[PDB]
């Protein structure tokens, strides 16, 4: 698939929706981003950074009216330059739950509460994208 890639989420997200993204991190990658959007707002931005001051960190945030909020940072970093990955995002009633390569990574509490209006997922950054899909579990 071509990156950046837009995956419509018809009728928005709902609990029990599972989104699966398969790809490969480019060699010498700098960044990856998943952006769950509600119009121009970003309900959930998931942003692995491969070199922020010589550290690897995952940054999560929300953008409302063109302003970023308080960052939530995770130092557990399961991505590896040059290697294949699987990201699974499970929507639960009170948070997005993220697993990478079948291991739980983080949860992100819903800040945007109109889940039905979060109707697009953008995928960008330094990856080759193989598949992006959803199902109900
Ligand atoms: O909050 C998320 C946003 O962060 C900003 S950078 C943000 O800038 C601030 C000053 O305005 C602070 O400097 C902020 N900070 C917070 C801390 C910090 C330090 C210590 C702590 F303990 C906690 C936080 N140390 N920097 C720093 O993260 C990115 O620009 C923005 N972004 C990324 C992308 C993107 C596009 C395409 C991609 F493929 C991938 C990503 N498109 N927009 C998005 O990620
Ligand atoms: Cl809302």
């Amino acid at each position: 698939l071509i990156v950046p890639y837009n995956l419509p989420l018809p009728g928005g997200v709902v609990p029990r929706m599972l989104i699966t993204i398969l790809g490969t991190v480019k060699p010498n990658a700098n960044r990856i981003a998943l952006d769950f959007q509600r119009g121009n707002d970003v309900a959930f931005h998931f942003n692995p950074r491969f070199n922020e001051n010589n550290r690897r960190v995952i940054v999560c945030n929300t953008k409302l009216d063109n302003n970023w909020g308080r960052e939530e940072r995770q130092s557990v970093f399961p991505f590896e330059s040059g290697k294949p990955f699987k990201i699974q995002v499970l929507v639960e009633p009170d948070h997005f739950k993220v697993a990478v390569n079948d291991a739980h990574l983080l949860q992100y509490n819903h800040r945007v509460k109109k889940l039905n209006e979060i109707s697009k997922l953008g995928i960008s950054g330094d990856i080759d994208l193989t598949s992006a899909s959803y199902t109900m579990i």
